[PDB]
């Protein structure tokens, strides 16, 4: 199938077994951001979903399918790959909607649903928007939509912006200095230090951050769900320039993401910027391998290139100047395996 | 291969590029506890080693190794299946050890060495000792030990006792509670509000404690290395009597464990008790879903048995009952993927 | 055939007037120094509106009231009390030389006979949530002895309820129902009965004080007028709410205090048992959800308490509490008859 | 029209059976683990007077001394209880799979019908002072369903009574009634109530514990064997008493415990309230005299102990002792039913 064709076994094993339990579930649920946004966004467009055939891909426990039962859906499908399945079809019985939601275990690229729907929902974001890479089957499953129907959420906006973070960029060879010893315990270790200094700028860093350290209002990349292909997710140029509002030493950049449900009744925004209430997506940042200076009024262009890998993520390869000087950097991450410096 | 067919191919993968990671190994490194004891061990009986052929199973990046050369060793054959073998032989080569320590990349149950060892070296103590099944690879490398060779370590103890803690009790209680709400969002969860019980009540607890939560002495299981097969690891049985000191309610069980180097010079013991400084094993707990309430005097007996999995770790049964009053509690645990409270 | 008897268990009314024959109770109760002293002042402070006036003391008990009464120079106090502690008050009477203007009459209100109407009717008819022991009734009943111009002592109630986050509470009633949660109590499953446990646990209301930073909104007012309120009114009470949320976090239940008004011809006097006031024997009144409600400051919590009067001289109380955002509803039910008294 | 409604007011009955309805009541028995241990260890440790026998089980409660029959091997075990908790003890006999073996008969034991007679009745009947809530009467009166052979657990019951000082208790009954004896109470004399209020304190038996160091004399036994005794024999107790002084002191009055004693086949078991023993939910009761008895070490304090029993489920405690060598008298009424719960 295209998930099996784009995904090692291995990993897909691991990924399945995350979400099947529920503390995971529960981990997403108890979000008041993410799980009170697309209650919102459901009910306050009710009209979207009263009488309609609704698809929900990924549903795990079904809490979204649940609210769009509560906005008058006539039918709903759930798709569930994980054992979390059981548990959902559980809800749909003591919850007697037995008769409106039908569960359906098994992966959205390979099961068969029979109808065509009027709305697909969705909770597919990951860090920085694309980990999970689980965009793609929310995009696959447009072939079961009408051409009038609508995607739950429709667009979704990755944030990029520089930042500076002294105590972030020196505490990757504090850690590394670890190895650079002539007789620990009687070894030397120093041979290792480049390597140990190389694994740790190869991590996305995971946490969140004061918005002071933000040198340059965000470049922001679009992709509309209801236009796009999910071949459109395998390679994701993002160019940036960024206008300089500071100056001083630009050590990486930070990413978020925002989606919007665009209804008939109104459009509801659901984001994860360092601005707003901190939400379980976070923020990540990438750092360069060395900082680079620019002055408020300098312009910081390059490219985030992001390569879909059959880990279910992406190496992340980020390329900047500073064009009043040409003083460039760049470097290249491994978004499967974050470091997750939250405290 | 020996390995292969115990271990699902996704968790190997998993396993060993978790251990590919420097970070992972500068973790073991610092615990000094850990690092500070093995070297004691090895330079301490330094006649263990003196121009003897050495087998480092599981080096890691090498440290052990370098222990085995510094007491004298003649010859080390450094096994390692992660691409941290790699990195040995960086170590290696810039500390002018080329011709003492050899690496050999690959799994212990797949390599050729060229000669018999006189002595086993290897740090293959998981979260309460037996997790990721690395004692059975110890074992299994006895193949190349000759006749009366030595191991290092040469016995593991594992210790269990009942603890009091309602606080730790309450608070998986409160995680698991959360699938008791009738109204989350208007959606009724108090379904699965009996899977959620058994589900974060089969993490074990891996964190320290104070030692006056415990309420009986411990019972000692014991694993000889120089003559456990692989095999035995596979079905552990560990029958407990414990006589109640204190009274009060029974959370469950606590997990540590010792090891012993048995040199020719000197017993040293590497120890995970709760009576002594911290270690990165910490200690291990198991809760049950339900207290017993016992009284000093009485008798907490049961079994405690480990069936190895397919994923490098144990399912863990406890049965346990005062035996006064028949009280009696069951429980299931997954030891891969244990709660870190610390 | 009594109004009273017929809105009472027999079982019922036998042990509430002997709890009230005791001497120990009415010590209790006169030792609150707050209620005590608020009484005499809203009495002695308006004594226009008992000078040379007939007065009725409705469940007077060793009689304090009536004696304050007098004090302020009514001209004749019928002191009616159902209990035996009517003899003890006909012993204050005489001792304190008082035979000529204070008529102790014993028998149930519903039940006696006054030789003629009064200017005044005056009692202590709040329990605890102020509806508790439906002495209210037995209050508003008596007005058939006043004249039209007739003014009651207290004149007003008010009952605020507003919602508060009490995680401790919460878990320490929570415990105690988790003992029938045991599957081998002395070998035997206990679990089949855990639910029960639950329900009857939340039952109870909770009788104590608190500090005002548990509480998460501005309470909402209930107020009764007793000088227009009929018998009949207090059988069903329906107090809905709307409640916009000051503070987030766990919403465990709903807290009730309750205040009085004497309103007198020269001021009017009040006594309150809010949790912002200094403390009485009444305390104040939690009923906790079985299962808390999570709201963000924000959010409107709307619902309806209602108490529907039972035959042992109290009321089941049923709470219907939502979140109006989430759709998140609890549903509880309580036996005000039975409280918890968590302040010891 | 039944031996219990004859012998008990209706108003007592209903009281009674809706305070045994409350899980929370079957908690604080069952959680007493010197009473639950000390049955189970005495079914137990006697499984011949039971295995594969016919059980009766009088005020089963929850049951749970019924599922102890059942853990002793018993071939059927009627389990007959009054209140509403018959239907939880139901609820617990099918959830842990005995409804072959137990039957649970909703009633009072002197109006249900069992299907046959039985080899052994097992029940918890003792209150305070053992013979309160007059409950040992239904339990003899089981014995209509008991064969020839049968045995009774308990099979005996003693209750002890022995003289004490405590001039702290003893005064403490003045500082409290002493609040009457004041002039001026918000302007009113209560001092002609002052006797009333300590007479009311004086006849309320005292439960609480205390240390055995204030015992003056060795405790004086008095015996109901369960085997012989008839209902009738409880109506009026009467218990001589001549004790030995062993301190010179003042006698403030009587304390009171109980033990009772399983005697099976294999063993008897011993189940004590005993002030010497860890403290159970029964505490200990002591019973004041009004004015203290001086005596001296190897004096004589003699008198008797009266109870008679009383339609509320309880006794009326008549008291007289006097000192032999003096003369000098002393007595007291109390009233078991309405003790003073001093324990903290
Ligand atoms: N927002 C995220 N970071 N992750 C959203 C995961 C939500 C649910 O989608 C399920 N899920 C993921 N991929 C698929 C798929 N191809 N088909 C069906 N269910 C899936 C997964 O098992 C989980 O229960
Ligand atoms: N103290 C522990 N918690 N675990 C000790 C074993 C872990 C180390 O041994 C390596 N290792 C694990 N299994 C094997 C094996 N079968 N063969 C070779 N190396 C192995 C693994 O890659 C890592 O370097
Ligand atoms: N403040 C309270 N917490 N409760 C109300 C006052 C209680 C007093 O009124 C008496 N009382 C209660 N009901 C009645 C009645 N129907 N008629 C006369 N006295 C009564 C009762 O005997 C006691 O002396
Ligand atoms: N140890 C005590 N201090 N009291 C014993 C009461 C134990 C149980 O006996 C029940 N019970 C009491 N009297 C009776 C009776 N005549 N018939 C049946 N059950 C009864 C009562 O409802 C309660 O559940």
């Amino acid at each position: 199938s295209v998930f099996s064709e784009r995904t090692e076994e291995s990993s897909a094993v691991q990924y399945f077994q995350f979400y099947g339990y529920l503390s995971q579930q529960q981990n997403m649920m108890q979000d008041y951001v993410r799980t009170g946004t697309y209650q919102r966004a459901i009910l306050q467009n009710h009209t979207d979903f009263k009488d309609k055939i609704v698809l929900d891909v990924g549903c795990g426990s079904g809490i979204l399918s649940f609210f769009a039962a509560q906005a008058g859906a006539r039918k709903i499908y759930a798709v569930e790959a994980s054992t979390m399945a059981q548990h959902a079809e559980v809800l749909v019985k003591s919850n007697n909607l037995t008769d409106r939601i039908v569960v359906i275990p098994g992966k959205v690229e390979e099961v068969s649903l029979p109808e065509q729907v009027d709305i697909i929902i969705s909770e597919p974001m990951g860090y920085m928007l694309f980990n999970e890479r689980m965009l793609e089957s929310y995009l696959h499953a447009k072939k079961y939509l009408k051409p009038s129907g609508n995607m739950f959420p429709t667009i979704g906006d990755v944030h990029l912006a520089p930042f500076t973070d002294e105590q972030l960029y020196m505490e990757q060879f504090t850690k590394a200095n670890f190895w650079y010893q002539p007789s620990f315990h009687g070894v030397d270790l120093s041979a290792l230090r480049g390597a140990a200094v190389d694994e740790y700028f190869r991590q996305p860093v995971v946490d969140t951050f004061d918005i002071r350290i933000l040198m340059a209002k965000s470049v922001k990349y679009t992709v509309n769900f209801l236009e796009a292909k999910e071949g459109d997710l395998h390679r994701i140029e993002i160019p940036f320039k960024f206008h300089m509002l500071h100056s001083g030493l630009v050590h990486g950049l930070a990413f978020w993401f925002d989606v919007a449900f665009i209804g008939s009744i109104m459009t509801v925004w659901l984001s994860t910027a360092p601005t707003e209430p901190l939400t379980h997506w976070y923020q990540v940042r990438c750092l360069f391998q060395s900082p680079l200076f620019a002055k408020a009024g300098d312009t910081l262009s390059g490219t985030c290139l992001l390569i879909a890998n059959k880990r279910q993520s992406y190496d992340i390869s980020i390329v900047a100047q500073v064009d009043q000087t040409g003083s460039k950097s760049s470097n290249l991450l491994d978004l499967k395996n974050p470091f997750f410096r939250y405290t």
